[PDB]
């Protein structure tokens, strides 16, 4: 009898970590840091709803394709949701110049107020009612974009238009107009009389004469004529003036840009649910508590940072071992309120006391290391949505390589960070047990025999209140030096 | 007599590694991981040949510059090889609209099938034979692009063309046409009669009237007129219709895009050899066995990852030391089938036994660390070739900075990874010898004296079959405790 | 009496470092590596001055806006300085085609030589003197760009211009011309007679007919007409020919590109001072001695690498502790010419000798580790300035994300590098003290008692010239083995 042992925590845990060196390493304690679940709904972003375009495209909405619903309330949004291939775009076929630029402008803007600038009834000298087509049904009748006017010759006359709007607002105004490209020369004259026409737009920034390009094209949504649209931002206290002799698709309404800020155009097939999140992805929303996720790269909100991994587990405690007598043979499930500690084995004692001056010293710098790790990726790359047209493949690929590029880097970074100070979290625990041992050996010197198992046997009488002298770093050799002085010469001369 | 020593491997190796701390550190074993050789040929890519354009540019090929050879067989390719400045481009001078976009389309496509769409003999109302020029010799005669037709007024008449092709194929069709820009008004009328002409193209996606731009320009390849070309992808079950009153350079043949996939347009001056590779660079092919190379950034195939370094050597074993008696003084060339081990020195023995329960435990986690390192760069940036025209410098520089950017990052990553767990591979070996020592000391306790050289001398009789008791972690103190009990009191009372 | 202790340096230092584990860790020695000061001036770059555009924009300079001063001396520059919103741009309002491309060309070019190509007095058949406007005052009179000529009908005639310049120079020539867009058809005819006009330019590379676009626009700087400018680089031994029937704004002077190289267009509000630097940022210049700075991302010259941090401090020495008797209790302010060492305590001695064979061995591999760290970021991303127009937002954001992207990566890299081998610099010092201790224990074996405080007491007579035997690794056990042999049996049998 008369012993003392130095050992470490063990427990029911089966949590597993990885390092550079080893795969699958059972530990006492560890934190998962990778979110891999989503709710598969689309939700508001911290109280603020998305604009859900339904089966409509941004052009359908902005121009007022009769099939799309205007948002009369002038709502603010958190993001914009567009199906992958919407069905309500340019119902009248044609092009929409710098369309993807306009889409990118939407991503920095959060609220529109639709404003009349040219009332549909103020073109006394032209027909403002015949401009409808079988390509734009509203309740089955022929119709047309609601926010622009197909101007057409009145009484076989087309008096040359010159008309100005002064932006007397505080806000930028987004204005859209268009031009008509007919099938053939008979169709031009039947609509706008004057055989040779133009649409001229002027601001302080933009100067543009535009000309009808007559060709013979396939029937899209039923027609061969096309309609090409343009757009501009009119700054405050600037004016715009349109002049045309035919083919001019006039704006009636402009869009006040009333709130700029963080927004997004998310391609998703889902629809709205009564639900709120801090983080939305196109295939559902995230419980943004953990620092990394792998659900989707195009997540918006206050989000965890995206890494392409299947698991990412931080180690925080010991490995896990029976495990009898001392630290060399494993850890003690019998220690509970501490990570490293002791075992009495006394004239009176049993054992299992924890050294908390190095146990909370350990839970100190690892829970301080833990969030230090989370915060140094505070600045990690978040991807941003963008679109490109069939003649901008190179930049679309440039953009794609850049975003895959950074995700790969940051995925490597995140993994190598966990793998590495996982190996140093464990290498610390070992070093912490090994140093507990040396602080008791450096006090109990002559008066004890090193058992080689991580325990010591005492050449003296110990006493319970003297084995806190060793736990407290207080044990004085002299006060029982003279009792050990004699007993050991008895072993050298025992049996 | 009566000793035992603990030591490590040493060998004839002169291989050298680096760490954060030290340069040039001789080791027993190490793996080079950086490929720096190439064969200077161009080869097929795993059975599949490159399309070698010879002295021709992609436009020369596609349009059929009489100097370039068509590929009648409709072959599939692995990559496309274009000299840096080809000599057979637009032999008739002019421009080729969105040329670099078309080049980028080639990089995702692997096979064309040339298809007639408008046979050269089906333009009854126009001259299809006079359209040749002295800028396009074939065997010294005047000639012209073979895949397009220079249509010219027949009998001083130019009846207005309107002609349609319906893509009744499964595949995308690449179609090329062009327009003619003459020197002066006399030259327009002499060719196409009608003084004012146009070329109109329509699909469901594209609408384009095109107009002859007459100017007075320098003589390129001998002429002052120019010819401007356009192109489009016609989707399946879509049609295209061309309408023109003059200056129209008609397509005869279209290109079926019959195989899309991984391809590339490699600028290289070399020519084909009878040779095959897993990895091709513009200056030669790579023996793609090692994980990194530094031959060229624009390598394609299954390739090692590119880093801008001159050397990259992983450490896998001990440093390398004579080195007499114990581990404190160096390692033992006399140990051979193991990294760490022992030395007998017995009543009967000599020495040199290896501790394999920690020697393959070491070759375990380092050859497991080795390929763990290679695989975490599985996702490292591979560069992709792109071209830009003289008015897209900014993006070309954007693209260049991005690709240099990522290479710099991944070069830093690769180096810091080797340097760092090189220092921990060695720091492991030290720790492994130092722990072998402690497992024999923790068993042979009283019955041996620590010599300070990494050896122990026995206060008892050892026995060969008891010095595997120490190698096996089986040595019991008691079975010869009583013999050492006495001998040591004899030293304290010896001479 | 009769002792010896092993300990480490301590000092007056209060310098603090960080690691992954701990914040704020006092040390003996450390190097700051982050520059955070600037002088707030703009200076020459290693003898070579900037071109300071003052209240002028690159277009104002190049075209010769009467308000901007030509640089008659043909100076070379190091960078170009442009205010954020200059006030002297196109004084005559209009556009400048591919303006941002031209700005990007300036960044690779270092010297212009202005060259006459078409003297203002060589247009016999047109008025070369009436082309001035109230939008371009020089000393209050009406004036105009000095490097281009507003050509106007002479005597109600406008003879069709055709005029050629052959670039007979070694250098690329930058040439600028323009076209005039009038208010209305009355204004066209009053200036250039011929109602329908064009401006045609031809080189071997460029073919361009250009047409006046008459519209009704707001009054910018007082006018509603606009003027649109173009530009091209004419290669050596190529020619350019302009042909026009009206509205043609002719070049008089071209710019020889006489020196290409490293340059930049820095947006800054400051002005020149008599001052020189190796590194300039828009808000001032940097003392480019340290390896990192955080002053500004758009710094040019030989510069430290930019990281977004507030501090970055390398550890190079010990932590800092009284600290009495041995290494377990702290370090000794009394050791001065060394990091680790000893303390005599002798029949004659006092103490405090330094072990320099492991002290310069330590200052060796850390000052070798220090600059190894600085050099592995030799290849770190340096940002490059670029501009984009209101219809290139997507790429501007692409460009912005790329440059923020790399800065974030390299900022993470730099921090994780310091934090990590700070922890291994300190973990080395500990290991170095702990190994000093073992080399004296492995020699003084039986003849000394381990005190547990990092000191040993001698069972023998020591001698000053024998306690360099322990510092030199020379101490032989035998020469005083027999004196200790006896004394220790006296302790076991003392009182």
């Amino acid at each position: 009898g008369d012993r003392i042992c130095i050992g470490y925590h063990a427990n029911n845990s089966t949590t597993q970590v990885d390092t550079i060196m080893e795969k699958n390493v059972t530990v006492t304690h560890a934190q998962d840091i990778l979110e891999k679940e989503h709710n598969g709904r689309l939700c508001s972003l911290k109280g603020v709803k998305p604009l859900i375009l339904k089966n409509c495209s941004v052009a359908g909405w902005l121009l007022g394709n009769p099939m799309c619903d205007e948002f009369l309330n002038a709502p603010e949004w958190s993001y914009i949701v567009e199906k992958d291939r919407p069905s309500n775009g340019l119902c009248y076929p044609g092009t929409f110049n710098y369309y993807e630029e306009l889409k990118h402008l939407m991503s920095s803007t959060n609220q529109f107020e639709k404003i009349q600038i040219f009332p549909r009834s103020s073109w006394s000298n032209h027909d403002a009612s015949s401009g409808v087509s079988s390509a734009c049904p509203y309740n089955g009748r022929s119709s047309f974009f609601r926010n622009v006017v197909w101007l057409i010759k009145k009484n076989n006359v087309y008096r040359t238009i010159t008309r100005t709007y002064n932006n007397t607002n505080i806000e930028d105004l987004l204005i859209i107009w268009g031009i008509h490209h007919p099938n053939n020369a008979a169709e031009q004259i039947k609509l706008y009389q004057n055989p040779s026409t133009y649409v001229s737009v002027g601001t302080s920034t933009l100067n543009q004469r535009s000309i009808p390009e007559i060709a013979t094209r396939p029937k899209v949504n039923g027609l061969s004529s096309r309609m090409e649209f343009f757009w501009t931002i009119l700054r405050p206290n600037d004016s715009i003036t349109f002049e045309s002799t035919g083919n001019f698709i006039a704006p009636e309404y402009a869009y006040k840009i009333v709130k700029k800020g963080d927004s997004a155009i998310m391609k998703s097939e889902l629809s709205y649910s009564n639900c709120d999140t801090k983080c939305q992805t196109p295939v559902g929303a995230i419980n943004s508590s953990m620092p990394f996720h792998n659900v989707h790269p195009f997540a918006i909100g206050e989000c965890p940072k995206y890494v392409k991994l299947k698991k990412l587990v931080l180690a925080t405690g010991l490995r896990n071992i029976g495990a009898i007598a001392g630290f060399i043979e494993g850890g003690w499930q019998g220690m509970v309120d501490g990570w490293y500690g002791y075992h009495h084995s006394n004239e009176q004692g049993s054992g299992y006391a924890a050294d908390k001056e190095s146990t909370q010293k350990a839970v100190d710098g690892i829970t301080n290391k833990v969030n230090s790790i989370i915060s140094k990726m505070n600045s990690q790359f978040e991807a941003v949505g963008k679109e490109f047209n069939n003649l901008e493949r190179r930049i679309e690929n440039l953009n794609k390589k850049m975003e895959d590029g950074f995700i790969d880097v940051w995925t490597y970074n995140a993994e190598l960070l966990v793998l590495m100070e996982n190996e140093r979290t464990l290498d610390l625990h070992d070093s912490n047990v090994k140093n507990l041992y040396d602080k008791v050996r450096r006090q109990l010197r002559d008066n004890a025999k090193e058992l080689g198992n991580g325990c010591f046997e005492f050449y003296h009488r110990c006493d319970n209140k003297c084995m806190e002298s060793v736990r407290n770093g207080t044990y004085d050799y002299p006060q029982y030096s003279e009792e050990s002085r004699l007993k050991r010469e008895e072993i050298d001369s025992g049996l």
